[PDB]
């Protein structure tokens, strides 16, 4: 009964509102609090013990409006309430966390394809922009490492990406990094072991399955066991040494399957099956 | 002395987009392969000028990436060939397409991220684009029918609705003017005329795709509903053949339909008339 891996919003035929935890532990499913508003493209990250969703795109009377809220969860209150939006509408949005500062990286507003970038700070309830990001990503896939932000993949609205850059807070500035062996948008992307994976996402012409891992150590891209399933728009997350993936999109399919890598075995293995197939969530562990 | 007046089929999609011309022979019920799309687009729009056939914008499947199209081919039945034609001044994939006096209407469709509101009008003997009057709303997967030398869109999704409304474009004043709006929202519908009805059939109402079909009487300015089609399908080819209806293919949420529906407007009856070689949607539709 310690940490969850929560799953927040989502698409399937229609942006979702559901909020459900795996516990590992049993292998146990819990149908949370829903989010006041459906929404797919989001991300989830957790600070404070709290789980914030940001951005997306989402579902209303007459709105399929790309999203720029930033929600927040208290699970020992199993309630949503509204934090402060972010500066602009981010759908397909990248996060990551810095002593308890939240990134919101890139995504999408209509047609306009950010670079920008801002931080929210919990304690103050406010967003403020930093260094835009060399390129403009949406699809961006995020991960923290020794207190530095690297942002993968993505769209800058013209060309689909393997370019990956990397975020000094202290400098406050951006300089990209060796890409990827292959172009990925809306794949997912975590950080294990010292090591930053990319796992998945779509290569401007078929969803994949095969995984990419970065060492900082030698700053190269290496391959590893890929996916059974390949998949785009995946929730992603790491509990207790293994890397977990949820959902997403096979070219036809939302897909159900919950696959964990172990890093030692070098193996994957489908260890859940969610509540529904879909895609566009939001993960994070608390 | 034989073979007359066919319905083609160009394009498509199954998993990726397709490069299939098929003729259907109404009279006889037997297809024929044509020279294949020199490159394989699906969400494409048919039409016919001068006994020639069009293929026009959609997003075509390449190796280094799948663009949305802006490319106008015509085939010419008498030497199977493609050839191409002066490309339009954007992409415009989930087009919508009319003729009026010899002249190609290329209405809407999307350019990835763009839902485009402009229309532009093709000239076959000079084989130039020229813009028209823009729409009064941003439509992709937008249905078009011509009637009394005036052009209609009809449903489709603007970025962030999808949409019921319809509206005509005056070419001789060269203007927009909203018209009563349809029963159902419907994006990717099959939209023709007959009898001096515009005939909306299946689509998808953002939340299924359809079997719903509804005709706009121009007279009374009202839509009404007639007998739905048998099988629920968005994305779907239709075009009129000796005062029927035919439906090609299209998307029914799990399968891509291979069944080929005719409608016949004095019983008010529906009736698979055939199969296509494969199923499919998305694709472009024409006689001729």
């Amino acid at each position: 009964v310690g940490r969850l891996i929560y799953t927040a919003g989502g698409y399937f035929r229609q942006s979702l509102s559901y909020l459900e935890a795996y516990n590992p532990s049993d292998g146990t499913w819990l149908r949370l609090a829903d989010l006041q508003v459906p929404r797919s493209g989001l991300a989830g990250c957790v600070v404070g013990g709290l789980l914030y969703a940001v951005g997306g795109r989402n579902n209303s009377p007459d709105g399929n409006t790309d999203s720029s809220a930033l929600d927040c969860y208290n699970p020992m209150t199993n309630q949503w309430s509204p934090c402060a939006p972010m500066s602009v509408p981010r759908n397909r949005i990248g996060v990551g966390v810095i002593d308890g500062h939240i990134y919101a990286v890139g995504g999408s507003h209509g047609c306009i394809h950010h670079n920008s970038v801002e931080r929210y700070e919990p304690e103050r309830d406010e967003w403020h922009l930093v260094a835009p990001m060399l390129t403009r990503r949406i699809g961006v896939g995020v991960a923290v490492l020794n207190r530095l932000l690297y942002a993968v993949g993505g769209f800058d609205g013209t060309n689909r990406l393997n370019s990956a850059e990397c975020y000094y807070p202290e400098r406050n500035e951006w300089r990209m990094i060796t890409a990827m062996n292959t172009i990925r948008s809306g794949a997912g992307v975590c950080v294990l072991h010292n090591c930053i994976y990319a796992a998945g996402g779509y290569d401007g012409q078929d969803q994949l399955n095969s995984v990419e891992r970065y060492d900082v150590e030698t700053e190269t891209w290496t391959f590893v066991a890929p996916m059974k399933h390949r998949r785009s728009a995946l929730g992603i997350t790491v509990h207790q040494g293994r890397i977990y993936v949820l959902g997403g999109y096979d070219g036809h399919t939302f897909l159900d399957s919950v696959e964990c890598y172990d890093p030692d075995t070098d193996t994957w293995s489908e260890v859940t099956r969610m509540t529904s197939g879909r895609s566009g969530v939001g993960v994070a562990v608390t």
